[PDB]
């Protein structure tokens, strides 16, 4: 028997990245997937970000590679933020997937980059509205599911080494992830009593397109003209007590298939740092 | 003589409570005092809170305590949401007394009382515009104004034992208030660099009116038909590790206080608990 | 395959209990186990304590079932205070079994009950030197083994709840176990360049007869004569936010094969609960 | 009137660096002292450390400057290892000055510099006496005649920031001052219920002996012939956020009065850092 054999879980940012990580080790591991991505830009107007946006396409290879695994997946386009549509994809999950078992309040974004004093109301808002507000009403949207099932479940925030810390130019972000920890502890005082867990995640920097990108190579690399994941590398391994520069999207995923496993049934409250030693600086 | 004396503190939510307090307490130490608070309904159409609104009175009051200590006060009646409205009010503040030391960023609100599961967007979006983005527009105002002075400063944000450990029927003030400790050292981080520190302090239950108001002691003791403080003051002390019902504001300013003065020349990045052992539990 | 096949794992205190449960769990999961157990009561001339020592036969025990899943396993009885003697099995063990990939340094006892200020510099000193001074010393004697491998590892040190919050009457054990944290630290920002990981696990009450013997009975029911484990029950889950009243040794050893294990590969530096929220309150 | 006017304080490691700095701060702000060191070398045959040891006049110079502040000193030379001996100075100082209102537990070492697999257990075991069960030892001398008095009080234990996180080459004295942490929390949970208040201070690098020697400017700077302070300063000022390189005896004693001080007559339990931003990294 896989390790969440019968179960089902809720992945939002599933498009790609971390996010089709859990979808595809959930899977291996016998769950079946409801599976959420914008797969649009974050912003209605604008392309031109450093962090690119996902597309359909990434959410329907997700979708096949759960399929791969011999499991179902129901999918959904739906951004965190509008709450009446989310709420609805994890409705119409539910209905064809029997239960929910698993939360996995993945998605998230990054933007601005200046100093926090320096940093627009726009770049702020947006933010705070997904990375904080959207962990929220993910939770919100399927936790009546788990609630009504009488099984208890399991409840997975990903946070961030930046929501335990900060760095420059990172503080709008820092102040989103600091508040899921905020979230993680009060839904786990509030659905204890259901045998519901809630815990977090905090990765250190990860191998996905919120890291690989040409903006971000030039953020830590200013001293080269086109930097590439290979100059970055020791910048980012000067963040870790393990020599490495970055975990992998596995990492990430095996922290949430360990906590999502009744392996961890009575683990709750956990900020549970996937860092290479960084909370240890 | 004072341990603030000669300095300039810049305080949100003056009007009455902590605030007050804290100006009070400033200028006694010798500061000048920039007092802001809203001073009006937090939301429009609604005078139907639990915690009663601040009015343009209260802060003409604390105005008058500041004045009774021989210091000089300029008070603005302004939402620390309306960031154009705070920054022309601290800018202005700024001009009539001559320099900026310490930012105090007091002012805060409580409503809702739902799960957080079945708390309402409207609730949770003026929760967080007002607990946690207004901490952050306050210190966007003001530190301008601090750092282009050139003699370093201290800032203090106010989150709650909250801030730390959740409760229920309180997670989305929880989230913030966990928000505001990522502030405090996302901007600890950056302002360093300037000689200016950055704390966070972390009340207890204080006698102020967002405690003692009618809905929060019926809500306290449910088994009394019109109960008062002294009924809901064993309640509150089963919190604490001291056996005392709250804190008083004065031991929230002594706190500021110290943080604000030169004896905490070299403290920054600390979350300080005011907490009388909430947080040994 | 199991998750850790083909390794070698080093455990403390495995005559019963926890440590039992780590050593069988370990095995069924592929790794061969160097057993190590006082098997002595604590104190020479002392048999009369609340917990009740572990015997020669227990670790005999424990050493068929770790065969029933067909692994090897040394066994040793050796006191973790005695460190030449604890070096000299651990090389033994590591001759026979042909690696060390795996340390966990579970062997811990219970003593004393008094307050702080009225515990006796015996009771103090025998908690140091087992719960402290002996994790230390099982790190010590094991990992010149592991780093010479060239193989990385895992090292899990057992703290407590008690090494993150405290609680009246257990103050020298919280001592020790907050020690434990600093090793695990110290440890982690040492050993991270061979690529070894260092966490710790922090256990609630657990069912062994650490927990369940006459003398904590009556300590957690003084109000009855001849109190059992069921009337122990509702008091220990008052500490929790999930409504059970221990975690089992299963548990623990769970959380321990996840670190064990390359599904960790990456996470070092980390204070893991398996509290049941206990530190959510 | 002083901050903490007709108090007693009971200081230890009192005859130079911080301790000195406490005794004459609290005797400034109206507090009469016990002040005990041990005013010899550490190790009764060994000379040849890189801190260099306390003297007898040492500890008369402390009491010089005490008497200067026009207030009464008791002084004893005492190793708080040995509890008997240390026990019988309190009470003798008790007697003379009639009360004890403020314990500050100061007196520390540093021994080793091996990596901790490779610490010895004499340097171990010497670092745990002092470090952790000499801090014990400390508040169990003095805090009968606190609760005896009846007037509540204030303790305060030196960490480190190495109470807190860890550095290579000082994992025995990492694990000594977590232990303190423990102490701290025990003692807070125990003792609140005599509105006995308990805190610690964490401070970084502090120019004392302890740091500025010429054992630790080589160690610091070994590509120089004959470093300085000026030399080490920089590469201390690395693991600040405030570009300061260490905090001064002063920064410690004006976190000390603050909790031994009425203005913190509610705050218990916190671990505070003097750190210049350290533990933000
Ligand atoms: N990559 C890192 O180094 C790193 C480090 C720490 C934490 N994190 C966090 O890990 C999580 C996953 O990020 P990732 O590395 O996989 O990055 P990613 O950008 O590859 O994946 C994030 C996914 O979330 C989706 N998304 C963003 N906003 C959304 C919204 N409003 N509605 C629905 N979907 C939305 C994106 O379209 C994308 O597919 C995020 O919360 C991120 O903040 C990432
Ligand atoms: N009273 C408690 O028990 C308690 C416990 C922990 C933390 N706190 C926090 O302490 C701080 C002070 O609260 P208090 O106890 O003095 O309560 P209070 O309600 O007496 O005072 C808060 C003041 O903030 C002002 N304010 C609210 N929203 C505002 C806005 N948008 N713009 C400007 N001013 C605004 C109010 O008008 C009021 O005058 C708040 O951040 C609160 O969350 C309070
Ligand atoms: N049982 C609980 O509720 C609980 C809660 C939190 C943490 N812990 C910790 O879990 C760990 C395991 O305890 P357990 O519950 O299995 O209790 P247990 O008493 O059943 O098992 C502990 C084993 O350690 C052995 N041991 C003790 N001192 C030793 C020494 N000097 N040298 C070698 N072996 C020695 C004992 O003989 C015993 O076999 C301990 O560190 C304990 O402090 C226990
Ligand atoms: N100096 C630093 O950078 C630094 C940084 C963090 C924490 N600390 C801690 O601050 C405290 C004070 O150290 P300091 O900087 O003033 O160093 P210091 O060496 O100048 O003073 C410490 C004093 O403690 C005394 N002492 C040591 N062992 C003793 C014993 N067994 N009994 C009685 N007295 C004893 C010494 O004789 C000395 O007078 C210590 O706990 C130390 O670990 C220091």
């Amino acid at each position: 028997t896989g390790r969440v054999e019968g179960k089902v879980a809720f992945v939002t940012g599933a498009a790609r990245g971390q996010g089709r990580s859990h979808a595809v080790r959930l899977a291996q591991e016998g769950a079946d997937i409801i599976a959420v991505d914008i797969c649009k830009p974050i912003r209605a107007g604008v392309v031109d970000t450093a962090i690119p946006a996902s597309t359909p396409e990434d959410l329907a290879e997700t979708a096949d590679l759960v399929k791969g695994h011999n499991r179902r997946i129901v999918t959904a386009e739906v951004d965190v933020r509008d709450y009446d549509a989310l709420k609805a994809a994890v409705d119409s999950g539910v209905e064809q997937l029997g239960r929910l078992d698993i939360i996995v309040a993945n998605a998230g974004i990054g933007n601005g980059g200046d100093t926090l004093d320096k940093t627009s109301e726009e770049d702020w808002t947006e933010m705070i509205d997904i990375n904080l507000a959207g962990v929220w009403k993910t939770v919100k949207a399927g936790v009546p599911h788990m609630i009504a099932g009488g099984r208890g479940g399991s409840i997975i925030l990903t946070s961030s080494v930046g929501g335990l810390k900060a760095y420059p130019h990172t503080g709008h972000y820092v102040a989103a992830k600091h508040g899921v920890v905020g979230l993680m502890r009060a839904f786990g005082v509030e659905l204890g009593q259901h045998m519901i867990r809630v815990n977090s995640v905090h990765p250190t920097h990860v191998k996905t397109p919120m890291l690989h990108n040409e903006g971000t190579f030039k953020m830590f690399r200013p001293d080269l003209e086109n930097p590439g994941p290979d100059d970055m590398a020791p910048i980012c391994q000067m963040f870790h007590t393990l020599p490495i520069p970055w975990v992998e999207p596995i990492d990430i995923s095996n922290a949430v298939l360990f906590f999502a496993s009744d392996e961890a049934r009575y683990i709750t409250g956990v900020t549970l740092p996937i860092d290479a030693g960084s909370c240890l600086k």
